[PDB]
């Protein structure tokens, strides 16, 4: 009921009793563990509701006060008779924060109490979504010096009246099947940029065109936008010893910025919550660049530097891999965009899971993900065991929005 | 039921149904996954059960379920536990269930070879010069000058719990690491605990970089005793780079038979607690983990060096660059000596197939995502995009305690 994580590389061994607040389940079972799978009313609510608010009173230090048995009473009140209810602000802003620190696939935790929230529940609109979220992107973008922010559009009702981000991030590129058969842009984005034309955007059918939001409001049919082109920071990508390396065409986007997962706080469910932070250098360098079903540019990069490609055991997808990446991030830090590499990123993350242990009893988190995609072994975090469960409050994936929509 | 698994890369899915005659189990609960933690006398009521279950497996292997001699098998394998305590296995099911205790093995990457292993029966072996014999005769037949052969090993199993044969190496070819009185070490740091209680037992260590270790072995519950192995078995690769001339001065070499030699085999409720095993290497098991670890030999900084890396910042990527070089560097060697080696990209896509092929015809493939994505290139590699479920089959190999923690001391 107590358990051990041990660091084989330090000797380092922590201890986790934050596990016994766990409440979702895992997927995995006694006799089957499913660690590398990417997914495994009024009576329902009020549990919910107190089980939160506990926390929160509990984390401001005062738990069992009058100003806690009050808001519980009020709460309750305000179910019984609404079918809902609605957080203060303070308890938003901890909710939020408190889904970041829960997500138990991030590395950058670290940074957990420093994420600027913006409170949209005043929204009515798709031109509202977009005015907050161009806002957002403005603020988290700070010309090239990140903030950490999340915009959390109104809560979940009845179901039929759902805020939506159809997009998976505020920020990314169209891709387009061709006569040819191969992919011009991302192959990931195939599905939702047809879905952008066929709402009525004007693709320009490039390479790296940033798609438009298609945004819904209320359960309305969602509208398209164009994100004002100057307030998507984009960075040329150039390596500091290739000449070559600039002539591939190669950029990417300053702002990694989540928009299709679901913050649950206290039971009440907001389906539009876009969050954004800064990129790690190997999400761009080794999966958007050479992941094969995405730019997949592997093949291109190793003729240019004319290595021998006749013998996987060469391992010139390694050298050429290791190259890019260098190039990710001498780009970005060239032209002052906050990157950090997957060292840096993850030596971070261990003081975070000590800070974590120490102060709060554990810290969730998901091996498979955490450990980069690339040097997995000389990175501290490989040699770390970590425990995997799901507190709340959370993020989590939610259906896409065209299967669900009913137009 | 029906578990499915996803190829992210491919959208090949496969449907999982073996995962119904899991036994054993995995650490994790419907509230905590526990699938990156390393470690998460039998009486005759338990015994016969896990003799029929496995004889039930070989008799469907060889088709002959149901059968006279499937029957008869299952009633002498009865009678025999309730006279004795114990049953021998026929020769036959043994192979099988050695065989099958790799096949079952989900950490393991290479187990598309899984059919072809060569079991070496020692269950007639009596004293701890009968296992030195044993063992050099497995080194010299699994070597085969370069042209690296994989098999096992079988020492009597355990009867009483008194009377183990065991291994004391955690493999049967290991260098030597000696702690230093300035806190530095000489040699494998992982070895020196191991190599410590070699030197207690009277081993006289040359003190180098390089010192191959003495076998301890024990039978029959008696006392350890060291042996060398003839230095004329023990085939090592000098390790050079194709195109850095500087590489051989860092004075490095590997050996190249890998030979686990401390785990346990369970086949049918009977346990095997010496039972070394070898195949051969993938180039990062020596390449990432022996050289780069920190907690090994920790070359990275020596070699950045001498390839005049920029090492001011952590994202000039040196650490990725000099490891790529090293990489490059054992598999160049061993090919270039002949030596069996496989390299990430070849036995990762190997794997997959295998992995496919099990799911079509035994219906799953028990996978430990972990440890079978590789410590470098994780995502360049199809294992990184596939997605795995990890469960326990028997027959089994499994962890065992050290021994130096458990043995009673004769004198
Ligand atoms: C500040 C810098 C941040 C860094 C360096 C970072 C790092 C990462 C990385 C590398 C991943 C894996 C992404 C992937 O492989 O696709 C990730 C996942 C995730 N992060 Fe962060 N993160 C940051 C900020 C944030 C913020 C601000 C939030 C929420 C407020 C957040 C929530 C999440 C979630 C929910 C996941 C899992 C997403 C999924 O399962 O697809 N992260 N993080
Ligand atoms: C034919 C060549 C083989 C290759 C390339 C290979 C590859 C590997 C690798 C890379 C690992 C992880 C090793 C580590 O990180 O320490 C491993 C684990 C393992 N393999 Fe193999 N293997 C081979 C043959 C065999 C054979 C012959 C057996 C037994 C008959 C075996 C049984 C196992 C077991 C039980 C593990 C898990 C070890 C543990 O948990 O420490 N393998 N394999
Ligand atoms: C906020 C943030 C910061 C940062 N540095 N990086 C990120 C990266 O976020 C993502 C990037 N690319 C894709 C996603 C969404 N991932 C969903 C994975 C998935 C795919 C398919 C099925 C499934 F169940 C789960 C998130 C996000
Ligand atoms: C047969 C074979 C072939 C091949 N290519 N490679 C191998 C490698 O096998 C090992 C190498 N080094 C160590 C081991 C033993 N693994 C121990 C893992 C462990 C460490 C500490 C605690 C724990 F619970 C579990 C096996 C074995
Ligand atoms: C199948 C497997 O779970 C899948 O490829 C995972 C592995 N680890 C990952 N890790 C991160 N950070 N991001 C990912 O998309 C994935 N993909
Ligand atoms: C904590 C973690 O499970 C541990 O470092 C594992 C990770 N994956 C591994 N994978 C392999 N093949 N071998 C290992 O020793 C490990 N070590
Ligand atoms: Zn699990």
């Amino acid at each position: 009921r107590f358990l051990k994580v041990k660091n084989w590389e330090t000797d380092v061994v922590l201890t986790d009793t934050l596990h016994l607040k766990s409440t979702l389940e895992t997927g995995c079972t006694e006799h089957i563990c499913m660690g590398s799978i990417m997914l495994p009313t009024k009576d329902q609510l009020f549990p919910l509701a107190k089980e939160f608010l506990d926390q929160y009173y509990s984390s401001i230090k005062r738990f069992g006060s009058k100003a806690h048995m009050d808001r519980l009473e009020e709460v309750n009140k305000e179910i019984e008779s609404t079918s809902t209810y609605q957080l203060k602000d303070t308890e938003l802003i901890y909710g939020a924060k408190h889904a970041w620190r829960n997500a138990s696939r991030c590395v950058g935790r670290i940074q957990w109490s420093k994420l600027q929230v913006f409170d949209a529940r005043d929204c009515t609109t798709a031109h509202g979504m977009f005015n907050y979220i161009c806002n957002h992107v403005k603020y988290a973008t700070n010309k090239g010096n990140l903030r950490s922010a999340i915009t959390i559009f109104p809560q979940r009702t009845d179901g039929k009246h759902d805020f939506r981000v159809w997009n998976s991030q505020l920020i990314r590129y169209a891709g387009y099947k061709q006569p040819d058969g191969s992919t011009l842009g991302d192959p990931a984005n195939v599905q939702f940029t047809e879905i952008c034309i066929q709402q009525g955007w004007k693709a320009p059918r490039g390479r790296f065109d940033v798609l438009p939001l298609l945004l819904q409001a209320n359960g309305n049919d969602p509208e398209l936008f164009q994100i004002p082109p100057e307030l998507v920071l984009e960075v040329p990508i150039r390596h500091p010893k290739f000449d070559w390396f600039k002539d591939l065409g190669l950029k990417w986007y300053g702002l990694p910025a989540v928009s299709n997962m679901l913050l649950e706080i206290g039971g009440l469910e907001f389906s539009a919550c876009p969050f954004s932070g800064w990129y790690m250098g190997t999400e761009i360098g080794v999966r958007d660049y050479c992941d094969n079903s995405r730019y997949n540019i592997l093949e291109e990069v190793a003729k240019k530097m004319d290595l021998d490609m006749r013998k996987t055991s060469s391992l010139w997808k390694d050298q050429a891999l290791v190259e890019i990446n260098i190039a990710v991030l001498y780009s970005f830090q060239s032209d002052k965009v906050t990157i950090v590499d997957h060292h840096s990123a993850t030596e971070s993350f261990i003081k975070h899971m000590e800070n974590e242990y120490r102060c709060r009893g554990g810290c969730p988190a998901d091996w498979v993900w955490i450990v980069p995609p690339m040097s997995g072994s000389i990175t501290p975090v490989f040699h770390q065991e970590m425990l995997n469960y799901r507190l709340t409050p959370s993020f989590e994936y939610q259906p896409d929005p065209w299967n669900t929509h009913v137009w």
